[PDB]
């Protein structure tokens, strides 16, 4: 689930996604856990030491993905599309790191214990920009695409949708995931419209 | 600006919209337009009062938009085309309430004096989901569009650059829907791709 020491981490994160972090206190998990706060602090020094772990994991286990996906495809198209469905991945399986992350990241980042975030930060805008710049050279994304707005609309449609999404419903992220990419890749209108 | 009351509404939203409704204190607004709070006093009841008269005009401006587009367009693409560029007119001339409702509506929602969020909610869905229910029955739509999630994808991607968005940069709101309108009608790949 978080991308003893992690089953303590997985109960802070599903309290600080539920809550909101700075509502969060130690007591309020050592109470969750049904320990005392002595002995939580047989794990970590601080709720932002948590918070810290739990942001870590999370995006090195992301980028990680990143990597691997950027590694294993053959063109700039099938690059996207393994990119794009990893949000969908991360929301299925680290809906509190995702959570945690949307509500806190850019609060958090101006802070020197989180700096890494303003560094991944660059990494994926410039991971976007490279493969559609790529894409737009080979031919397989429209030529006159203003690339840095089609990142936008990249960064903004891989995690909104995690504003609504219910983990226990019916769609699997993933299905939410493929719907969103179809229209990313071939928009709403059928061929000839 | 909103869609001498005017004028210290005006002051109030910038205010909300920046600092948060609840950061907020009448003291706040009051110093900030360089007058006493008992004067303040003398337009509005409470600050609950004001964010309620700026959502209230601001829905009845928005819906107003969208009945005179599905009055005049003649087809559920122009239609669609129309409805999808009204958010972006409200972010680059109704900035501030839209930032607020973004930020507050969802919360306000569940208080008696603000129960028109809701039915404005369930208009807006309908209104989408029939247009796009009529698109794919009369061909301009793709013909196995989950439609609900196309509904979600559509209020997403309508809305979400509020949150990046800069007001005196180069790129204008309409420029923004505009590329961001073209992705959801034709995706980026190539014709072909």
């Amino acid at each position: 689930r978080v991308a003893r020491r992690g089953e303590l981490l997985e109960l802070a994160a599903a309290m600080f996604a539920e809550r909101g972090l700075r509502a969060t206190t130690v007591r309020d998990i050592a109470d969750g856990a049904g320990i005392l706060s002595g002995s939580l602090y047989h794990h970590f020094a601080s709720k932002e030491e948590m918070v810290d772990e739990l942001l870590r994991g999370f995006l090195d286990w992301l980028f990680a993905r990143y990597r691997d996906i950027v590694d294993s495809t053959a063109n700039p198209l099938e690059r996207l599309q393994g990119l794009f469905m990893a949000s969908f991945e991360a929301i299925e399986h680290h809906h509190a790191q995702v959570v945690i992350y949307q509500d806190e990241a850019q609060r958090l980042a101006s802070q020197p214990r989180f700096s890494y975030i303003e560094d991944r930060n660059k990494q994926q805008r410039k991971m976007w920009v490279d493969v559609l710049n790529q894409g737009i050279e080979e031919g397989y994304f429209r030529p006159d695409l203003d690339v840095d707005l089609v990142y936008r609309f990249i960064r903004d449609t891989t995690w909104v949708s995690v504003r609504w999404y219910r983990p226990g419903g019916p769609l699997t992220a993933q299905q939410v995931g493929q719907q969103y990419l179809a229209i990313v890749l071939g928009g709403i209108t059928k061929e000839g419209v």
